[PDB]
C-alpha cells in the first residue's frame, strides 16, 4: 500500500493544503493509508479530514513517523529546521533556480538520504506541469495592485495599504477591490493602465480575469509576453504604466525589466508593482528594485525613490491562500491522477522524472 502524512503548514499565514478532504477520501478508496496533521492554520476544520477517513495526528508528528511514509506539504520547511531530511517528501522546495540559500534546502535531503518531488516539476509525457496555483495568484495579486493603486489615490502617503485576511470566495474579494476601485475613479483619478508581463500564461490569466471583473477596459491592459519582450529590458513602458503585474517563469537569464535609474523620474506614472513571479531571491529577478517579501499583513513594500510619486511593490510569495479553500481544491483535483501512481512511483514516468530531476540537482551542491 502507500502510506502518506500530510504535513501541517508552518510558513506563516499559509492556509492551503496540499490534499482536502475530498483528496484523502478518493485516496483512501484507493487503498492508500492516509494520516493528517490536525493543522492550526488550515482553512480546512480537522473533522472534514476525520469524515474522510484520515488518521489524524499531531502537528509536526512526521519529524518521528516510519521512514515509508511518503511526507506532502505544500509550503518551505522552517530554515530553523536542521536536521536531516530522510523520507520522501512531496511539497514546493523553490531551489532548483539557485534562489537565495537552495544548497541548504537540498544537503538536508542529501544528509538523510531522503527524496524530493518537487510539486512545480511535477509534468506529463507533453512536459507540461500536472497541477499548478498560477491562476489564484495573478488573480489574487491583481487583486491587491488595483487595491493598492486606488490606496494611493484617496489616503495620506504616510499610510501603507493595511493588512489583507484570507477571502471567503472571490465574489467577497472582488467586492471589496471594487469598492475601492470605484472610490478612487469617484474622486477623479484616472482609469490606470496596467501593463502585464508573462499574460499568456497561469497567472497572467488569473490576473486578466481580475482585471475585467473589477471593470478595468480591454484597452487599458497591456497584454505582453515573450513576443513584445524579445527586444529585451529594461522598458519605457513600465514607469508609463499605471500598474505593472509580473508573471513570467523567470526560467533563462535575461536583461531586467526595468531599474531605479528610469523609476526616478518625476513624469513616472507607475504606482504598484505587482510581483507574481516574485523571484525575489533570484540572482536574475528581472525586478530588482526591492528585496523585501511582503507577506499578507504587511502586503505592500515602499521603493524609495528620489522623484515621481509615492511607488510601492507587493512580493507575497503565496498569494494563492487569499483564497484557500477553492485554490486547494482546484490544486489537489489536478494533483491526483498522479498521486494515484505513487504505488507504481519507481516506473511511472511523472515520478521518475522528479526523482532524476532532484538528483541532478543534488549533484551540483557542494559537500
Ligand atoms: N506569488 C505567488 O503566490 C505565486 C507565484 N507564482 C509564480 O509565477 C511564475 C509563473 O507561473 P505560471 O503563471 O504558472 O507560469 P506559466 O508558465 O503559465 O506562464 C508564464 C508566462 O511567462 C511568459 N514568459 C516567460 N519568460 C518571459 C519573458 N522573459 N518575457 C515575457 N514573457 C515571458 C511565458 O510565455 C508564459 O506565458 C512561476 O515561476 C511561479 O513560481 C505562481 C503561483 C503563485
Ligand atoms: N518564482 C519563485 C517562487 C514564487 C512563489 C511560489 N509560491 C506558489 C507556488 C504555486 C505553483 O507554482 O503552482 C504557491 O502557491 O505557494 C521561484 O521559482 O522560486
Amino acid at each position: 500500500a502507500v502510506t502518506l502524512h500530510l504535513r501541517a503548514e508552518t510558513k506563516p499565514l499559509e492556509a492551503r493544503a496540499a490534499l482536502t478532504p475530498t483528496t484523502v477520501k478518493k485516496l483512501i478508496a484507493k487503498g492508500f493509508k492516509i494520516y493528517v496533521e490536525d493543522s492550526p492554520q488550515s482553512t480546512f476544520n480537522i473533522n472534514e479530514y476525520r469524515q474522510a477517513g484520515a488518521i489524524i495526528v499531531p502537528a509536526g508528528s512526521w519529524k518521528t513517523a516510519p521512514r515509508d511514509r511518503i511526507i506532502i506539504g505544500l509550503k518551505e520547511m522552517p530554515e530553523t529546521d536542521t536536521f536531516p531530511l530522510v523520507h520522501e517528501h512531496i511539497q514546493f522546495a523553490h531551489c532548483y533556480k539557485d534562489q537565495a540559500g537552495w544548497q541548504n534546502v537540498l544537503m538536508r535531503f542529501i544528509k538523510g538520504h531522503g527524496t524530493l518531488y518537487d510539486l512545480e516539476f511535477l509534468e506529463n509525457d507533453q512536459g507540461r506541469r500536472v497541477a499548478a496555483f498560477g491562476f489564484y495568484a495573478g488573480f489574487a495579486g491583481a487583486a491587491l495592485g488595483v487595491r493598492d493603486w486606488a490606496f494611493k489615490q484617496t489616503h495620506s502617503d504616510d499610510e501603507d495599504l493595511p493588512a489583507v485576511s484570507p477571502y471567503p470566495n472571490e465574489k467577497a474579494l472582488v467586492k471589496d477591490v471594487t469598492k475601492d476601485y470605484k472610490e478612487a475613479l469617484a474622486t477623479g483619478a484616472r482609469k490606470p493602465t496596467v501593463l502585464i508581463i508573462g499574460a499568456l500564461g497561469r497567472s497572467g490569466s488569473g490576473a486578466i480575469d481580475l482585471l475585467h471583473k473589477v471593470g478595468i477596459p480591454d484597452a487599458n491592459i497591456l497584454k505582453w509576453d515573450i513576443k513584445e519582450t524579445s527586444r529585451g529590458g529594461p522598458f519605457d513602458e513600465i514607469p508609463q504604466a499605471d500598474i505593472f503585474i509580473n508573471c513570467i517563469y523567470l526560467s533563462k537569464p535575461i536583461a531586467p525589466f526595468t531599474n531605479m535609474e528610469k523609476l526616478n523620474n518625476p513624469n513616472r506614472r507607475l504606482r504598484t508593482v505587482v510581483d507574481v513571479s516574485a523571484d525575489t531571491t533570484n540572482p536574475h529577478n528581472p525586478i530588482p528594485i526591492y528585496t523585501v517579501a511582503t507577506v499578507f499583513n504587511k502586503p505592500t513594500v515602499l521603493v524609495p525613490t528620489t522623484a515621481g510619486p509615492k511607488l510601492s511593490v507587493i512580493s507575497i510569495d503565496h498569494l494563492p491562500s487569499l483564497l484557500p479553500r477553492e485554490a486547494s481544491e482546484f490544486f489537489s483535483h489536478d494533483l491526483l491522477p498522479s498521486l494515484e501512481l505513487l504505488p507504481q512511483r519507481k516506473t511511472a514516468p511523472v515520478w521518475v522524472r522528479a526523482k532524476k530531476l532532484f538528483d541532478r540537482h543534488c549533484a551540483r551542491v557542494k559537500r
